[PDB]
């Protein structure tokens, strides 16, 4: 594999295995007053600033001279430019990788076989423009004559949660606009119970699909379909109901709906780096044009800033090498997001899915198989409810797990004259510091003593008052969460998640353990019919299905 | 520690040094025909069957038997007994561990301080009784005389996290009951969003909290009493619209709410073991107490498995032991959970908080370090849409994680004639399957040819077509997810962190990792008050501090 071939990244290694136990944080800070100053980043980005405090990491200025020369070695900037200029990067899918042109504000040409990819993505947007007036306005109408009051978007993986994190994450600025309901797991209850509460005179269905052939959406799309028509008894009504957003006109027209009511996207659009596509109108619907055009210009800021910026003090690129160092160094499995933010609550999913679905990979450009760690599972719930569920296992458990704590400095919502705020900054702060700091055993054994501990109490109980301390967290630190700030914010974790995938060599835009799974149900679903005994497969497979036939009769 | 000297546990250690390379889940079952059988439960409650096939994990008979003697020699069964006899086996706070008497149907007494606690659970379950008849007859009337429409519960954590995930995962049940809505964050959006739906006429808070002293929920609960107040003028009103349950009756009244209007709980209940307790009374309220009581009675089926089981057919004791193997020996850091049903939705997360915070410890009852892994990470989503996502690390990826699917045979929405149900069973079945198989080289080549591939394009997409495999599953199959089953599945896991502690010896009960946290909070909240700099702190917390204060008057 070209990682652990690479003479950088052993020197690296062999820096670690020397050095790396006598990394203290604590010691860190003490020795060093400017430690903030020098490992931070403070970006204007003219709408706003977004501090990136990564002083609370396991490194020193040695450390970041080696992870930079590093990314130099494996030939980050190249891959950048190529990816930037529409390269055929996606190599096993032989096709460009470009979610950077989708945003690319500037207009400046992106061509792809020749031809620029730009006046079609503009297209598209206008489209997009002109039909969000439409229906937020009122002029469009169902086929009673009714104004639109829901959108629901069907479908499933990157075509669901894009647009329900940032619907979720923008909620203020759906004032005015139609509710938004998300519809992706086959299971019926998803369908079921979101069609219970609408009328078919007033929702306006969107089927997300890039394939248009996936079996949750068509599915789903198909139950919608008849539910609408039961109601409407017309078809020509599905016309004023249902919109597609795919690459494949064929199949929509196959489904039943006609290409002038399909937006279109494009190959080069990964399902989890789609919502800045026409996959985008349910944000656009729900926000406004208005606010979907921030959203696009500041993934378009952050991309200049990733393209433009030396890479020692490259936001992404310093995330992404502060990534390798603990899953190559110090082989953390994990890596948790923790937003201080409610409306942020489906953010840490999001990029479960767009960092994990990139890099878990095991196969390099060459071939080979790789003989390091990839992509980490990453996780998260929203601050402060994690500190009362799992926070005790970050603090006093025997995992280290690297923690990106994210917030806005001005909320949606200064109620109390800003009080409910000033405490969740207080613990946000508050947070990283004691996971920084620790307690020490003559610490705690203070405490207790003027707690009015006696002697044999007091034993007993220090040790597990003891934090160890030493657990490195990123501080990513926003003036407030607008369009355009969680547009750069999005697309600063893409740029991070592609530059992890260049330093192990994999391909970050492929998907064949996602494209397996589209196969495998079919061998299945036939054998679920009828009432025979299955022996056709292992003994659990097999025994799981009898058992399913026998209990699915019996009435409790 | 303790289990590091166990000699059981280093005989698993060296077999597992010796013989886990060559452990292959396709050639353990092509070697046993018997191998579901004899790695399976399936366990009959008289209202439902709950199936825990554990086949597909990589052990054979030899191991099982050595993780059994290990659970004997690290006294499982006496620590067992122990809990439910009302021993004070939370040792660090000197307390009984007694959720379990919270749903002891059979009203076998229970001693504390030598008094049966029987009594008074009973009667708090009686006066949630009748507060549940109250508010869902619409007989409880708001200040204006009219019927309460909807329910707040107020709390974090053990206070919050129970009450919403069941709430959610029984839906189906609250027919003619209030709406229900969770308001937990400190971040004023939490509230603001949540009040913003609401009428003063018609909405009962209920204050959940254990202490009763939590800042995020007593701030929330003062929030929500100014609204009321702005509204209704009347402090008397007040006490139509708060109810309170917790164990503290004097921050109770002192709040101003009458001990009438309050759910009394005790301090052998753990928050994150607490929504069978008073804290319930929202689950309840929305479906109902005789689904409650259902509830309550599944918990009580298992807790009866697990006190009279042998541990070698005992359903939560071999689900620890499989985690032990893989976390003691495999050094898998996480574990996922993935229920295939939309409705169980946050059971990710509430056992997020169940297992974490019990078993994220580092200190053993002798008060030595562990030098041994304790306990995971938990994550998960509900599928299929994970198959979309992270399933692509884990199939691919260069983790091994241990996954719990979790699936109903029988659907609360058998639309399409059942479907949907069919579709999502079948996915299922086949993805337990595929982890295990993999796909073959002779097997993806096929494919390739099939599509045209040249014998360069083919040699050179092959490996990235390729799935290894070998990646273990538990199969968690029950008749239909009811009141009665969901709350068996919640003690199945209960006791499965209960039994994983025991074997660590550590205490599952206390959560003192959350201390320092607070501590540095509440001194950074008032420093946060005013423009002068602040530099108490390291430099990191001084800087971001001084970020926020500059930002914080910034206009967008
Ligand atoms: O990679 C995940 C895909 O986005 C998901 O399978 C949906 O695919 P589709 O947009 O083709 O339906
Ligand atoms: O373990 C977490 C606690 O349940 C949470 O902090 C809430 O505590 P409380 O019920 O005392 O408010």
């Amino acid at each position: 594999a070209a990682l652990t071939r690479n003479p950088q990244f052993q020197k690296l290694l062999e820096w670690h295995r020397a050095n790396s136990a006598n990394l203290k944080l604590r010691e860190l800070f003490e020795a060093d007053p400017e430690r903030f100053n020098n490992f931070s980043l403070n970006l204007n980005t003219n709408h706003g600033h977004i501090l990136v405090d990564y002083s609370k990491n396991l490194v020193n200025k040695e450390v970041m001279q080696m992870l930079v020369e590093l990314a130099k070695s494996r030939g980050v900037e190249a891959a950048r430019d190529n990816m930037f200029s529409g390269s055929k990067i996606n190599y096993t899918e032989d096709r460009a990788v470009l979610h950077v042109a989708l945003r690319n504000r500037s207009n400046t040409p992106i061509k792809v076989d020749g031809k620029d990819v730009m006046p079609e993505v503009n297209r598209v947007l206008d489209k997009m423009k002109s039909f969000c007036q439409r229906v937020r306005s009122g002029d469009w109408k169902g086929y009673t004559g009714k104004s639109i009051t829901d959108i629901i978007n069907i479908g499933i993986g990157g075509s669901d949660l894009g647009p329900l994190m940032v619907t979720e994450a923008l909620k203020p600025y759906s004032k005015g606009g139609p509710r938004v309901w998300f519809v992706s797991n086959i299971d019926g209850t998803h369908i079921a119970k979101t069609l219970a509460s609408l009328s078919p005179e007033t929702s306006l269905f969107i089927i997300a699909s890039k394939t248009f052939t996936t079996q949750e959406t068509i599915t789903n799309a198909e139950t919608a379909k008849e539910w609408f028509l039961e109601a409407a008894k017309d078809p020509s009504a599905v016309a004023k109901h249902f919109v597609a957003l795919s690459t494949n006109t064929a199949k929509v027209k196959e489904f039943g709906i006609d290409p002038q009511n399909m937006l279109e996207f494009w190959d080069w659009v990964g399902g989890r780096y789609s919502l800045w596509s026409a996959i985008g109108l349910s944000i656009a619907l729900h926000v406004g044009f208005d606010h979907f055009e921030q959203l696009l210009s500041g993934a378009h800021w952050m991309d200049q800033h990733f393209l433009k910026t030396p890479l020692e003090k490259n936001a992404p690129v310093l995330l992404a090498l502060l990534g390798i160092w603990y899953i190559n160094c110090y082989g953390c499995e994990t890596h948790a997001l923790l937003p201080y933010d409610q409306y942020m609550h489906r953010f840490a999913a999001y990029f479960q899915q767009g960092d994990m679905e990139s890099n878990g990979k095991y196969i390099t450009k060459s071939g080979a198989r790789v003989d390091h760690q990839t992509g980490p599972i990453v996780w998260g719930e929203p601050g402060t409810n994690g500190q009362h569920a799992f926070y005790q296992l970050i603090h006093q458990g025997t995992k280290m797990i690297p923690c990106d704590f994210l917030i806005p400095v001005q909320t949606q919502h200064p109620i109390r004259k800003g009080l409910h705020h000033k405490i969740l900054l207080a613990n946000f702060l508050a947070q990283t510091e004691a996971l920084m700091k620790g307690k020490l055993p003559e610490e705690a054994r203070k405490e207790l003593q003027a707690a009015g501990k006696s002697p044999e109490d007091l034993e007993k109980l220090l040790p597990h008052k003891v934090f160890e301390g030493n657990r490195p967290t990123n501080s990513i630190v926003f003036t407030k969460l607008t369009p355009f700030i969680l547009g750069a914010l999005i697309a600063m974790y893409e740029h991070k998640i592609f530059v992890q995938g260049i330093m192990w060599d994999i391909n970050s835009f492929d998907q064949w353990g996602v494209e397996l799974g589209k196969q495998l149900a079919k061998k299945i679903e036939p054998e679920l019919e009828g009432s025979s005994a299955v022996t056709s497969h292992d003994s659990s497979t097999n025994g799981l299905i009898s058992f399913i036939k026998q209990q699915r009769d019996t009435k409790l």
